């Protein structure tokens, strides 16, 4: 599409306020200061939006996310607080912005814009004051069954929304589910591993791709086989096990590579706690089928998990409350 050219050149070299579609087109050229901000509350100043000039990170800089790359920040002009994820330009994948720009769902963290500055791509988004589901598991040890189901339910609604639009999330895990301040709303974040799937519907380990979290990789990812939206379902069920047990599946002592065991061993259904209700155990098993064609889709599993939650009397347990011992 060469008539983008003229629009994209107008965007280049500048930070502007604009719409999602413009950000996506600019981001395709990211393989000094430029980008698009999608909300009123972040404003460029004279064609620029520069760290520690127009926006500032919180003063004791601590960092969340796997690489401590996510920070709380404040626009200096407006005072509005939000989150920024820093990504190294040389590793930036176009899909991180092309897949999520223009999505609108309460199960997906809102994108506020992205700005390139030197060797950084700064991705701005809503600051969810409840923190991540990963932080919650760490803080509480492990989650009771009803709360685990509730959050898996919401993640699956997010995945239905993405899969319907031919978007594979690619790193579904507790760390990438963010929570409102009261714990009642969960939403998917981090599209660094996302992939746009073909019309047909249904490769991964080729070209510019960056693999997800290893303990959560489906067998077909690890075997180099063709990959589709079912990869996310496997991955969400490894998250469920993490919620219930307080640790990732496949964690336990062994030397040598874990990717071999995921290929060769049976699925980690033995880690399902014996005290789970039967529909909870059944659902996790249907999401953890080794062959993607035998695995539940997002829609199917979402219905089942909603039923499982009703089967245990609905969401009753406290938001935070009491430490539960893992293992
Ligand atoms: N936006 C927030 O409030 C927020 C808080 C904590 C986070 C994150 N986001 C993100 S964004 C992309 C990845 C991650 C990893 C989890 O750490």
């Amino acid at each position: 599409v060469p008539v983008e050219e003229y629009l994209v050149h107008a965007l280049q070299g500048s930070v502007s306020s604009g719409q999602a579609h413009s950000l996506a087109s600019l981001a395709k050229t990211w393989s000094d200061n430029e980008g698009v901000l999608l909300t009123e509350k972040l404003k460029p100043v004279d064609y620029e939006y520069r760290e520690e000039v127009h926006w500032m990170t919180h003063q004791p800089r601590v960092g969340r996310g796997s690489f401590g790359e996510v920070h709380r920040m404040k626009d200096k002009q407006t005072g509005f607080q939000c989150a920024v994820k820093k990504v190294r330009l040389e590793v930036f994948r176009v899909e991180e912005l092309v897949a999520c720009a223009g999505l609108s769902s309460p199960r997906i963290v809102p994108l506020y814009g992205a700005v390139r500055e030197g060797p950084w791509v700064n991705i701005f988004m809503e600051l969810l004051e409840g923190g991540s589901l990963g932080q919650l598991i760490k803080q509480m040890g492990c989650l009771p069954e009803d709360r685990a189901l509730y959050y898996l339910g919401q993640a699956l609604e997010g995945l239905e929304y993405l899969h319907t639009r031919r978007i594979l999330h690619g790193d579904v895990k507790a760390d990438n589910v963010l929570l409102s301040s009261d714990g009642s709303r969960a939403a998917l974040c981090d599209f660094g591993h996302a992939l746009c799937l073909q019309p047909d519907g249904l490769s991964l380990l080729t070209g510019d791709y960056i693999p997800g979290t290893e303990t959560h990789m489906a067998p077909e990812v690890v075997m180099g086989k063709p990959c589709d939206a079912k990869v996310d379902i496997w991955s969400s069920c490894c998250m469920m096990l993490h919620m219930l047990n307080g640790c990732h599946p496949w964690t336990q002592y062994f030397r040598g590579p874990l990717c071999l065991k995921i290929a060769s061993e049976p699925p980690p259904i033995r880690e399902i706690p014996p005290s789970c209700a039967p529909l909870t155990a059944q659902a996790i098993q249907e999401g953890l089928r080794k062959e993607p064609v035998h695995r539940a889709s997002a829609m199917e599993l979402r219905r089942k998990v909603g039923k499982a939650l009703q089967e245990v009397g609905g969401l009753k347990s406290p938001w935070k409350g009491e430490y539960k011992e893992p293992r």
